[PDB]
């Protein structure tokens, strides 16, 4: 896999989950644009 | 403070948007700071 | 279809551009539950 | 004030939370630079 580093400074365990969150969207529409 | 995330299979303009929400986290609690 | 309105005082276009294509990924989230 | 309108076809209740927030966390970094 691929795995990066950010500096998340000043970020509460609240706001990390919100960027996970956007991650995860962005995988979402990426596992449907590879079916074609 | 560095947290690592998976971004298997994220383009560029994705890591971009994933850049851009953590600076928009961040200005919020500076923006708390300056009250 | 459903049309929704948000208060966006103070958004410039590229902030509006950003609330769309955070739409769009809610809507294929919802599409890739469907599979 | 100003309002815009988008389709929001499909989207939770949850969802569109979600989207009020990243408008608020883009007028607040507004709100900021100013
Ligand atoms: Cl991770």
């Amino acid at each position: 896999s691929v795995i990066r580093f950010f500096d998340v400074t000043g970020l509460s365990e609240k706001d990390i989950e919100r960027v996970k969150e956007e991650i995860e969207l962005l995988k979402i529409r990426n596992e449907y644009m590879k079916l074609k």
